[PDB]
């Protein structure tokens, strides 16, 4: 679960201009509801933080799956989880996800991401491409979501949030191109 980031932390790093530049790490954000016999017992979720560059799998979406691993997936229970995501995948983790997936109906996850990473690379695109083909709900993080960031995973000392400009386009291009992809 980690620590929350301190306002600098997130502004920065969720700041939304599709070429931005000198994001060195990814930060996965995500809420976790267990549900087991259909009654969430317990609600938990958090900050995994880590580089985007290619050495394999320390990458957020793998320390992601090994804590859920170690800490969490419990034998017969049904999972609802999501993520906020800074950057989108990489294409080997997209990977290793869509994967887990198709091999675990008892989870059931939902993408918000502030960025395509290398949204141009046929290559980034075939990941994208099998998250949403194999049951993953996959989509471009805007106002609501990232107001919804400020307030939950946050240091905020109970300030509001303030919305950088351009953050309304960002979003419609990205998801102009998001739609593009799957298409
Ligand atoms: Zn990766």
């Amino acid at each position: 679960q980690g620590s929350a980031m301190d306002p600098p932390t997130f502004t920065f790093n969720f700041n939304n201009e599709p070429w931005v530049r000198g994001r060195h790490e990814t930060y996965l954000c995500f809420t976790m509801e267990v549900v087991k016999h259909h009654s969430p017992v317990s609600w938990k979720r958090g900050v995994f933080r880590n580089q985007v560059d290619p050495e394999t799998h320390c990458h957020a979406e793998r320390c992601f799956l090994s804590w859920f691993c170690d800490d969490i997936l419990s034998p017969n229970t049904n999972y609802e989880v999501t993520w906020y995501t800074s950057w989108s995948p990489c294409p080997e983790c997209a990977g290793e996800v869509a994967e887990f997936l198709a091999r675990h109906s008892n989870v059931n996850l939902t993408i918000f991401t502030a960025r395509l990473y290398y949204f141009w690379d046929t290559d980034y695109q075939e990941g994208l491409r099998s998250l949403s083909q194999e049951g993953a709900s996959v989509e471009i993080m805007g106002y609501k979501d990232f107001k919804y960031c400020w307030e939950n995973f946050v240091y905020n000392d109970d300030e509001p949030f303030k919305p950088w400009k351009g953050l309304k386009y960002n979003f419609l291009f990205l998801d102009s191109k998001l739609q593009e992809i799957l298409e």
